[PDB]
C-alpha cells in the first residue's frame, strides 16, 4: 500500500502481516490491547479521568545469559524464539496505585507458533517468574502445537540394502551410510546425528544405521518433555496464582491441554481448539467425516462443554474479558480481595423478590432486573454481576459480583427449565440431534461438576470469598456420585469465608444439603435460610406417603370422599417442619434472614468476618500449636468490653479503627 | 429349633435373626468373620504356623460420659444407637508384631440402620479417633440412608380451622391448638414442640401453630447437618488415612454417598448402593419403569461404573477382600510400606515376554502366565497382584503387587480390544443395548479418569510407590481434555517414588506422553524406556505423512511402480527416531532398559530409592529453607568415597548397614 498517511506497520515487519492472515492479532501489537481494554475499564468507571499514558506500562521479557528473565525494549519481530512474554504494571479502579501481571503468548508467525524445547522452557521460565512475584499469569494462545520433525541431514544421503538391486521392489533389509556418507557428517560436524555399525559385504564397508537422532532439536521426545513440563508447571501455576487462558488463532495439543490446565479461559470465535488434527481423525474414522476443524473444537463445542468459561467476538474483545475477570481478583497472593465501591451503596433494601406464583430469572435475584417503571436492584451492586461457564451445565448460574465494593464469587440455582439440545452424532449417519431436558432445582451430572469448578475456581487463584444461594429439590443422572465428592473436597479445601443462603421462594432437601452443609468446613463456611424457605431430609409429598399412610389418614378423620382435603392437609402438617424456625431451634443455621434486608446484613457480615479472618491470619506467626477456636477467641478478648461481638458493624468498625494499634498487640508476641 | 447341640445365638439376641433376615451379618458377628479371613491369611502364607487366639483381638467401642471413645465389652445387641464401632489388632504376616485399623459399621437391626444425629456424632468420632491414631477406617454400610419423622406427638391432636364446619371439603386455612390441647403439651413437658400464636374468635382462644418442631431428634434438618459431618470427615479421612467401604446389606443416601467419599469400596453381591428409593424415582419418572433396587445400585452396575472397585459373593468374602488389600497398606500414617518376601525372590529374570506377532494380556508381564510346560514368571511375585476396579474401564489395568517384597501400585495399558456392552435404556422403551468398542493403546474418558482415581488412590492412604507401564498410542472421546488434567494433578501431588516405563513392544506418541512426563514431578518420577519401545510425537505413519511427501519421495527414488517399497523406507526412517537409544541422547530418560533384567534393575533402584527417602524425609528436619537438591546432595556425601552413587544395590547396601550411624550424623544437626 503505497501513499499511506503514515508508516506501513505491516511492510516494517511482515511477520505483523502473517499473524494478520492468520486471523490473529500479531503477538507484540497485544500489549497496544491490554492498554485499551484498560483505558476503557476506567471510562467505564468514570469518565471525567485525565488519563496519562504512564498509567499503563509494558515491558517484554526475554531470559539474559544465565536463562534468567529480564526487561528489554527491541523493535517487535526480533525474538528467536516462538515464545513471548509481557510484564504489565497498569493502574485500574481497583488499584489506582497500579498492578500487575504477566502475558505469556506464542508468535504464530514464527514457525508456525509451535512448541519447541526453547519455547517450553521460556513458557516454565516466565510461569514461575510470575507464581514467586505472586502475579497473575495470563497466556494467549495461538499455536500448532508441539513441534515435529526428522534429522532431515540424512535423508539425501542415506542408503538402503535391498535384496538384490536387480528388483527393489522385491523389499530391503535395512537402512545405511557410506565410506562417503559418513564422511559428509564428519566434515559438517554432524556425527552424533546417527548410530552406525560398520558392516562389510561382498563389496566395501557399510555402516548400517541402527537410531537416527539429528542434528535439530525439537525433533520428537524432547518436544514431548518441554510440554510435559509446561504441563506440570501449569497446573502447579493454578493453584498457586491466578490464571488464564486467551484462544486467539488455534491451540493444538500441548496448546488445548493447557487451556484446560489453566483452567479459566475465553475463545475467541472462529478460533478453535484441537487435540489431534482434523484430518488425521478422518484417517482414524476411515471416511470423510468431519470438514473443517471449527466443527471440533470450535466455540459452539467448547464453550458448550464448559472448556471455554467465555466467548469473545473478537481479541480486543477477549482482552476486555480478561482485564474484567481480574477486576474481582488480588493484585496478588494473598493479598486482601480487591475492594470497590460504586454509586449501588450497602445501605438499601432488596427490591426484586421471587414468588411462588411466577416464573423468575436467578440473575434478577443477583444484579436485579430492569422493568418498565425503573430499575428493581438486587443483592449485589448493579451490574457488578460477572457470569461465567454461561455456555455449559445452564442448570447453575455462576459469576463474581460486589457485595457494596465487597469482590465474591457467586453461584445460584435455575429455577426456569433448562433446554440443552445435543447436536447430531457424526461419527454416526442414523444418530441425529437429541433435544435434553434440565429440571429447574435439580442436580445433574454437569451441574454438580460445575458447581465443584466453580468452587475451585474461586478458591484457587481468585482467592474469594463465596455465596452460594442454595435452592436444590434433589438430583438425577452414577456420575453425580462421582462428581458429588468433587464438591465436598472444593469446600474442604475454600481458604475463604463462605456463605451459604437458601434463597427466599427457595429450598433444599436430601442430599442437596448434605453437599453444603456448613459442618462441612466450620471454619469458614456459614449457613443462613430465608424465613420464606424451606428445608427438610424430604419434600412434604415425599414425607407424608411415609409416615402419614392412610390409616393414619382415617384415625385422624373425625369430621363424619374426604379424602382430597384430608390430603392436603398432610401435606400442610410436614411442610410446618421444613420451616426455617426448626432450622433455628436445632441449631443448624447461624440464623434466618428477610430476603429485603439480606445486603444489608450480608454486606456487614462479610466485611465483619473479612477483618476477623485477617486477624486470625495475622495470629497464624506467634504461638505454633494453635487451634482456630484458640485464635479467634484471643482476638475477640481484645474487643472493648462494651462491643457486642454479635454486632457485625460494630465489630467491624473498631477493627478497621485499630488496625495499628491491634497490630502492636501481635508485635509484642 | 429345639434341641440344637448349642445354645441358638439367634434365640438369645432376636437381633441377630433380624440381621440375618435381611440378609446380611449381624453386627456384632463381623469381628469373628475378621478373625477367619486373618486366620486364613496366615494359612496361605505359611501352612505349617500354629496360631493362637491372641494373634486377633477385638474391642468395641462406645463413648464414655465425655463423648470420648473407650473400650468396653458387653452382651451384643446392648449398643443404643444405630452405629458401632471395634478396634482390631491382629498379627499379620506383614506384621507379626500385629496391626491396628477400626471397623465402623451401621447396625441395620436398629431403626433399620438409619443415619440419626446420635449415629453421625459417632461416626464422625471413630473416624477421627481412626484419623488421630494414623490407623486405617474400614467402614461397613448397611443402611438405609437419613433418619426421618415427624412430631408424631402432635399429629392425633392438631386441629384444623375450615372454611365452614359444614363443608369440611370446602377447604381449610390454617391448623392450631386448644387451651387443653396445648396443655398436653406442658404436661408431657413437649412445649418446645411447636410455636403458636394465640388468636380468638367466635368462640375462644386458638393457638395457631405456625412451626412444629418435636421433642424427638432426628426428624429433619438435624439429619442433615450430620450427613455434611461425616460426609466432610470422611472427605479429609480419606487424603489422611487407608479407607476403605463394604457394602454389606444396602447402602442408601448418606450411606451411597460415603461409599464415594471413602473411595475404595467393595460391594457384596446382592445388596445395593441407592442414592435415591426405586419406587420414589417411579413417581419422578410417571410410570413404573424399574421393578427392584438391584438394578439401580446392583452390582452390576456400580462395579461396571467403577463406584465398586469389587465385589465379594458375600460378606466374608468381603472382609477377605478387604484383608488382603490392606497387606499392602502401611500399619499407619507415614510408615514404611509393608515389605514382604515370598518365594518368588527378586534375582532372576522375566520369563514372559511380549511379541508384536501375537496378542498378549498385560497381566502376563506384571503377575506371569502359567503355561502348559511349566510357569512363566513375570515382573513381579508370583501372585502378588490384586487388581482393582476391574469391572470398569478395562482399557486399563490398575492393582497393588509386590517387587521382590516391595509393596507397589501398578497400572498397565490393556492391549486387547475391549467390548464394554451398554445395557438398554430403561427411561426410553425405544432405546436397547449398545456395544462399545475401546481400541487398545488408546485413552478414552473412563481410561483418564480411571487412571487419576488409580494414583489418587495408590497416594492417599495407601502411600506405595508407583510404577506405569506406559502404553498408549493416543485418545479419542471433550471429557479426555477434563479428566486429562486429573492425571497431571494427581501426580504432582504424588508423594512416593514413581516409576514410568515403556514396555517392550510398547510405545509412547503425542500428549500420551505428556501426561506422565518425569518432568511433571522430579521430585518423585523417573522414566524407563524398554530397548524395544518406540516413543515420538506422531507414528510413523503420521510423520511421513508431514515432513515426507511425494516430492521428497520422489527425489528419493534414484532406482531408474516402486511406490510400495519406497513408502515403506519411509515409515522405516522415522521409526529409527522413535527409538530408545534416541530417548538417551536426548536425556529424555534415566535409560533404556532390558525387560528379561528388568526386575533386577527396579528391584534395586526401588528399594534404593526408598532407602534415600527415608533419609530425605528424616533430613527434613534440619535447616527449614533446604532444597530436596540440597538435601539429597547433602545425604550422598555421607557415603564412602569408594561407593558408586550410580550403583542401586551397593547404595542401597550401605545405608541399610548404617542406620543407627547415618541416625547418629542426624541427631548431630
Ligand atoms: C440427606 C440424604 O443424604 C444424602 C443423599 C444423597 C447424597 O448423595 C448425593 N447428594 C448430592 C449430590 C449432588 F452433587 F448432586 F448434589 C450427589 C449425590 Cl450422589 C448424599 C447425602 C438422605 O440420606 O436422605
Ligand atoms: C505432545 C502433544 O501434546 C499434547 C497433545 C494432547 C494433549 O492432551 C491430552 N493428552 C492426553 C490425554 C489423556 F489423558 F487421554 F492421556 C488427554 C488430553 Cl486432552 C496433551 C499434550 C502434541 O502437541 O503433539
Amino acid at each position: 500500500p503505497i501513499a499511506t498517511p503514515y508508516p506501513v506497520k505491516e511492510w516494517l515487519q511482515p511477520k505483523r502481516y502473517k499473524a494478520h492472515l492468520m486471523g490473529t492479532t500479531y503477538v507484540y501489537d497485544f500489549p497496544e490491547l491490554f492498554r485499551q481494554a484498560s483505558s476503557s475499564q476506567w471510562k467505564n468507571f468514570s469518565a471525567d479521568v485525565k488519563l496519562t499514558d504512564d498509567f499503563f506500562i509494558s515491558n517484554e521479557l526475554i531470559e539474559d545469559e544465565n536463562g534468567e528473565l529480564t526487561e528489554v525494549e527491541r523493535e517487535p519481530g526480533a525474538n528467536a524464539i516462538g515464545m513471548v512474554a509481557f510484564k504489565i504494571t497498569v493502574k485500574t479502579p481497583e488499584y489506582p496505585r497500579g498492578r500487575q501481571f504477566v502475558v505469556v503468548a506464542n508468535d504464530i508467525t514464527f514457525k508456525i507458533g509451535s512448541f519447541g524445547p526453547q519455547e517450553d522452557e521460556f513458557f516454565n521460565k516466565v510461569t514461575e517468574y510470575a507464581r514467586k512475584r505472586g502475579i497473575p499469569r495470563i497466556y494467549l494462545a495461538a499455536n500448532s502445537g508441539a513441534r515435529i520433525g526428522m534429522a532431515e541431514e540424512i535423508v539425501p544421503l542415506f542408503q538402503v540394502a535391498w535384496n538384490d538391486a536387480a528388483n527393489p521392489d522385491k523389499g530391503f533389509q535395512y537402512l545405511y551410510l557410506t565410506s562417503e556418507g559418513m564422511e559428509t557428517l564428519k566434515k559438517f560436524d554432524k556425527e552424533n546425528s546417527v548410530l552406525t555399525e560398520r558392516t562389510v559385504i561382498n563389496g566395501e564397508e557399510r555402516f548400517v544405521i541402527k537410531t537416527i537422532i539429528g542434528s535439530e532439536d525439537g525433533l520428537g521426545v524432547e518436544c514431548l518433555r518441554g510440554s510435559g513440563l509446561i504441563a506440570g508447571a501449569t497446573s502447579r501455576a493454578y493453584h498457586d496464582i491466578f490464571t488464564i487462558t486467551l484462544v486467539t488463532c488455534r491451540s493444538v495439543g500441548i496448546g488445548a491441554y493447557l487451556v484446560r490446565l489453566g483452567q479459566r479461559a475465553i475463545q475467541v470465535e472462529g478460533q478453535p481448539i484441537i487435540l489431534t488434527g482434523a484430518p488425521a481423525i478422518n484417517k482414524m474414522l476411515g471416511r470423510e467425516v468431519y470438514t473443517s476443524n471449527l466443527q471440533l473444537g470450535g466455540t459452539q463445542i467448547m464453550y458448550n462443554n464448559g472448556v471455554s468459561h467465555l466467548t469473545a467476538v473478537d481479541d480486543l474483545a477477549g482482552v476486555e474479558k480478561i482485564v474484567e475477570w481480574m477486576s474481582y481478583v488480588p493484585a496478588k497472593r494473598n493479598m486482601p480481595v480487591p475492594i470497590l465501591e460504586t454509586k449501588d451503596t450497602w445501605d438499601r433494601p432488596v427490591d426484586f423478590t421471587p414468588t411462588n406464583d411466577e416464573t423468575y430469572d436467578v440473575r434478577w435475584m443477583i444484579e436485579g432486573r430492569e422493568t418498565e417503571s425503573g430499575f428493581e436492584y438486587g443483592l449485589f451492586d448493579k451490574g457488578s454481576f460477572f457470569e461465567t461457564l454461561s455456555g455449559w451445565a445452564k442448570g447453575v448460574v455462576v459469576g463474581r459480583a460486589r457485595l457494596g465494593g465487597i469482590p465474591l464469587g457467586v453461584i445460584g440455582v435455575e429455577t426456569r427449565t433448562v433446554e440443552n439440545l445435543i447436536p447430531a452424532d457424526p461419527a454416526n449417519p442414523n444418530s441425529a440431534e437429541t433435544l435434553i431436558q434440565e429440571p429447574g432445582q435439580v442436580w445433574h451430572p454437569n451441574s454438580a461438576f460445575k458447581t465443584a469448578q466453580a468452587i475451585n475456581d474461586f478458591n484457587n487463584g481468585e482467592q474469594l470469598p463465596m455465596m452460594i444461594l442454595a435452592n436444590w429439590r434433589g438430583f438425577s443422572g452414577n456420575e453425580v456420585l462421582k462428581y458429588g465428592s468433587f464438591i465436598v473436597d472444593a469446600l474442604v479445601d475454600y481458604k475463604q469465608p463462605i456463605i451459604i443462603y437458601i434463597p427466599p421462594t427457595g429450598e433444599l432437601r436430601g442430599g442437596s444439603w448434605v453437599v453444603v452443609d456448613p459442618t462441612i468446613n466450620a471454619d469458614q463456611m456459614e449457613m443462613y435460610a430465608d424465613v420464606n424457605a424451606r428445608a427438610g431430609v424430604l419434600e412434604p409429598q415425599g414425607m407424608v406417603g411415609i409416615k402419614f399412610r392412610r390409616e393414619k389418614l382415617l384415625d385422624t378423620m373425625n369430621r363424619l370422599e374426604l379424602l382430597p382435603i384430608y390430603g392436603q392437609i398432610s401435606l400442610q402438617f410436614a411442610d410446618l417442619h421444613d420451616r426455617s424456625s426448626r432450622m433455628v431451634a436445632k441449631g443448624v443455621i447461624s440464623k434466618e434472614l428477610e430476603w429485603t434486608e439480606a445486603r444489608r446484613f450480608f454486606f456487614w457480615r462479610l466485611r465483619r468476618r473479612l477483618n476477623e479472618e485477617y486477624l486470625i491470619k495475622r495470629l497464624s506467626h506467634q504461638v505454633g500449636e494453635a487451634s482456630r477456636l484458640e485464635k479467634i477467641a484471643r482476638i475477640r478478648s481484645w474487643y472493648p468490653a462494651s462491643v457486642d461481638h454479635e454486632d457485625d458493624r460494630q465489630v467491624a468498625t473498631w477493627i478497621e479503627e485499630n488496625y495499628k494499634t491491634l497490630d502492636d498487640k501481635l508485635k509484642g508476641l
